[PDB]
């Protein structure tokens, strides 16, 4: 197998992308986390390129089946019934099942026998080593197997269900992203599982691999990437992608301001959205002087990249953008858009922007324009958000 | 002392004002609580009325030697230097001190050493136990003193301090009013204390009470407010606060329509207030449906308010109220602010708005119109507030 | 159960340090004494069963609980967290807590903890305790023994070998009487609060059933009642008593050696001379002559009622020779004249608490008429 | 400390069930013998310190480890959570787990849980276990009766008293050698997994320090090679060994009852008898007669080199008489009749495993001459 991926020239790698902070699929070809980072560097170490391939728990031994990928890394736990068919890789994490409820009722799933019973209104999602272990430790509650995940933990913050349970390493993040979830007892699980990295019926590359682990453990590369990938601010990242997407929009606006000929300074625009801005962060309880410095910061980053697009523009004597977007009627609306999220994303997470080296992954509209992409940021800095508060 | 209570026909007891669940100012005349409840008790017992004289801990004991009150029933432990001015009662709740912090941050507060260190940002309500215990036994770590005891808990949710040391039993309330907010282990406590009645340095008065006290223990009447006091929705107090305030209201608005014989019905003020709140509870992420039906009620019971007014004042044919505020300059604004507040406590406490054996104290103005009370919190009912979600 | 596993075990088992006077308090045996022994007792009646004490110490005393050798613990046990945590605890019966006790000259000495906590100060407390954790924390830059009896600890601060100990204010209340020269520090004003209460185990029902029954006691005045009679209770007599018991348990010895030899058992001579020491010795003591001889004419008539009962019997049973008994002149008669001494110092100590004023003896077992007979002269 | 609590003390503590072939096994004594004593040897080298086996068993396993009876485990202890709580884990050296373990006509009777979960069977486990705590989760229903020694557990097997057990797939792969009768059901496929490591207490300066040593210990092969001596070891002869040893040992009683009556040591007659009865015996569990007769033969030799010792001793010191010397013929011969019985059937277990291949007897203490004496014809060679 070592040869086969040498000769194609590419690591195919299963990665779920529903499992923070493993593998997440933040959109498009954006997968980010611990294991996506991992497969990255084994990769690397390989000398080929990457390819993440798309997969989820139900499908998962299947897609193996099918030869869909080479390996799977993805917080995948060694169990018995993936053994029969695998290899896995020596370990490199330790976890296994904690549930995840509502705060209040903490005290009332503190144990299985709390727990297995019928009163109770048990959720996991499907495939997983999450519906075995609720099928074996819990028949007697209520099982609904909900077939969608990162908005499965919504279903228990709305009541629809009362517990989940699943690794402890998920539900201490979970509890950070919704705050109305709390963690129960993480730090002593019902059980234990290995992590592992999901292999084939190979035993050189099971050698390769499990050498290449066993470095980057003793060497302490794996605990660094394992300090970065929790203090990551998940949370924050709604907040980076408003940023990012609007900054990314200012090459429409320039696109249809150039075609009306339009200056770049249109000084009720600015008025408008800043004004608007906030009264809608009053009804959010933000500060004002604080909602108005970051939007002149996002409206001046726009104005930057307008600016270099114009020069370029003049220098060509460039014409017409034929399938340039509406400004009044397309545009104009998914930044107004925007800025209701952007918003949304201050207001909670408030004590998250104010911690320093746990600090947000860099914006794809440095692509753009770096300069740009600094200015919007500014008034985000932890040193500023204390500033006001 | 018994006798110069009885002379002058009341009881002066001493209230922080800043300890729920035992003593809380919700404005006004108005103190609520276990240890209010009981003060009441205590009189109708005595056969006198009640008075609550404001006090807080900087001031608890030079107020007690200036003679401002007879006892202080707020939630006061038992300690050496009270004991020293003072007489206490028996005691009728053992607690003490526990940490409180953010969920994520639970393991790293769980003992004494990890919390007294410079890196630690601690905070406390002063002139308090809590003062001199966090002095005590964590010196080392910073120590900012907050003269607010009731919004102190909003600078953890926020980051500003890391966690604070206070009663386990106010550390398992404010964990239910911030959601974010979580005890550290609550069930043990880092100490012990007695919670008792302050009384001065009479023998008869403290026999008195004491009897008092013991009766009201054997026969379940302080376990029954123990469970009502803390089942009690705390969280829901503001939302009720802007209902109230805001129905209370329609006497002024009737006053000042009368005095123009304006009609009740106003057709364009009824679609803005709503057009309003709709958008306003758009951007706290309310769903539009419901924040309608909520307002429309709202304006419902303001014109039932009215009507009856109406109705009672040609009777009498009342004339021109003469120091009646304006509408468009002085009410309207008012009533706009408190549907700012009513949308946010919406959107915080939708989980808390589903809970049933759990409900809230009645209004202020069911003393105006009763029916219009009912209008008003028909559409915050748990059965039409998961209709809609 | 846990109350249904009492009633058909048909016992009470309550743990008792029996090292804390007033509240429990081993004076030998299966004999501990005290106030919430007294409790123990009422609770046992109440319940309708049999009392067992169960002897336990601080430093045992939780592990103890966790192995189940007793139901519950009455034996002034203060509320703290620790204990909270693997047990529950009764309503209080009493709100106490530390205080320093030194000698009568030093009381300004060691008025606040600033003047007891620094490095010159010499510390005592037993372990296990309360009183540790209370000097540890309180009181870090003194010097700190820790002495592992805490019935004769008082002694240590008597005698100059520390200055000062910290303890539970009424303890203090109660050994500045026993030790005259030792003087409790601002007892109505301690260093800080504590409850007494009874350990319990996680067990509701029970816990209510105490509580109620706690509550009752207080309400009616009769656990003040029984503070005050416990406080009142003359505790300086107990060592008197236990030289009395110790010296009559030895006549019968005294009566195996004589029978080896068959002698006679009145010995007029002998009587004589203890009789003339006792004086003798009492005389430094600034006891009255005809007071230690009247004590002692009756330790030594009751010492040959015991003799003249086991003459009897071995009459009857022609027994033989008794192989292991010790020499008279050369064992025995010495440990009798150590005893005296003993005696006598208990006597001397305790002269006007011998006008106030009894439960058996420990040799009412070898003979009930002797055991009268020794006790007689302290009537009165 | 820790790790300088243990070089300043001089001494690795090392706990160990001595329950647990291949991993930890007690042959008396201070001797303890396995994987797991064999690396725990190699972690005291390494620090440069003395070992000392400290005694345990599963049930006694944590409240052992809180009362600090020794700093570690090496016992083949899989990780859990209950043990999670109190104790740090090492990185693993196996990963395993429960499989079943049955006679052989009943290997297709106890494939699945499903079959094996009903109140037909008659299951048994040790106590204190992973063992005992996966039977009851998973297998509710069946009878479970809790049999309170490792070693011999699986002899109930054999005898039908019990109709399986479900314990760790490597254990299964040993004992299956050991009993013949038993087999192994599908050990490549347990029914779930675990990690086997090594418990360490909560100090992070020593669990990077032995995680260090055992990654490199894995990853050179040496572990490997480890697994193959020890299972491969001849666990069969452990019980004749312990025969031979008991038996030598009572060659001291013989003294002391022969020495009171001043008798000779060489008596013809009771060795022509001695090794006539061994020989008969033999003959009905299908042993050869020349090579019982070869064993016995050394036994009787060494038995009388330790009596010529100690004869030498007392003529030296003239002794007297030994006052609690037991009686030869009522007491002291029937011991040694028993035991002929035992080292016997031992030698009727192992005759394949007398093909192949010793640390010293316990009476090597007494005489190591005839200590040797006693192991001469179960060298190989004799074997002819
Ligand atoms: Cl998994
Ligand atoms: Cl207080
Ligand atoms: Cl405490
Ligand atoms: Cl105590
Ligand atoms: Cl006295
Ligand atoms: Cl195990
Ligand atoms: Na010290
Ligand atoms: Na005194
Ligand atoms: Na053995
Ligand atoms: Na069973």
């Amino acid at each position: 197998r070592l040869e086969e991926i040498h000769a194609r020239g590419v690591l195919r790698v299963g990665s779920t992308g529903d499992y923070k902070p493993f593998s997440y699929r933040a959109g498009a070809n954006d997968f980010i986390g611990l294991d996506v980072e991992q497969a990255g560097e084994l990769a690397r170490a390989m000398g080929v390129k990457l390819e993440i391939v798309p997969t989820s728990w139900p499908t998962l031994m299947t897609d193996f089946g099918a030869d869909k990928f080479d390996i799977v890394l993805s917080g995948v736990s060694v169990t018995a019934e993936r053994q029969q068919q695998a290899l896995f890789s020596v370990s490199y994490l330790r976890d296994g099942k904690t549930p995840i409820t509502r705060c209040e009722n903490q005290l009332r799933f503190q144990t299985l026998e709390q727990i297995n019973q019928p009163a109770v209104r048990l959720i996991v999602n499907p495939g997983g080593t999450n519906e075995r272990f609720a099928r074996a430790h819990a028949p007697h509650a209520q099982l609904t197997v909900y077939p969608d995940n990162v908005t499965i933990f919504g279903q228990i913050v709305s009541g629809a269900a009362d517990l989940m349970m699943t690794d402890a390493i998920e539900t201490r993040l979970q509890q950070r992203l919704h705050p109305e979830l709390c963690a129960v007892h993480p730090d002593a699980p019902f059980d234990t599982a290995e992590k592992a990295i999901l292999l084939p019926r190979d035993a050189e590359l099971k050698i390769y691999v499990d050498t290449w682990l066993q470095q980057r453990i003793s060497s302490g590369g794996l605990q660094k990437s394992f300090d970065r990938w929790l203090d990551y601010p998940w949370a924050l990242e709604p907040l980076r992608q408003a940023i990012d997407e609007r900054l990314l929009l200012a090459e429409a606006v320039a696109r249809a301001k150039w075609n009306v000929q339009a200056p770049i300074e249109d000084l009720p625009r600015e008025a408008q959205v800043i004004a608007a801005a906030v009264q809608q962060g009053r009804t959010l309880g933000l500060p004002d002087a604080w909602v108005a410095a970051v939007f002149k910061a996002q409206i001046e980053a726009s104005k930057t990249v307008q600016r270099e697009l114009y020069a370029k523009w003049k220098a060509q004597q460039a014409g017409h953008f034929d399938d340039a977007p509406d400004l009044a009627n397309t545009i104009r609306p998914q930044l107004d858009r925007i800025t209701t999220q952007l918003l949304r994303a201050m207001a909670d997470n408030q004590a998250t922007l104010k911690d320093t080296a746990r600090l947000i992954r860099p914006l794809e509209a440095a692509a753009l324009s770096p300069a740009a992409a600094a200015q919007a940021l500014a008034p985000l800095s932890a040193h500023v958000v204390v500033r006001f508060l």
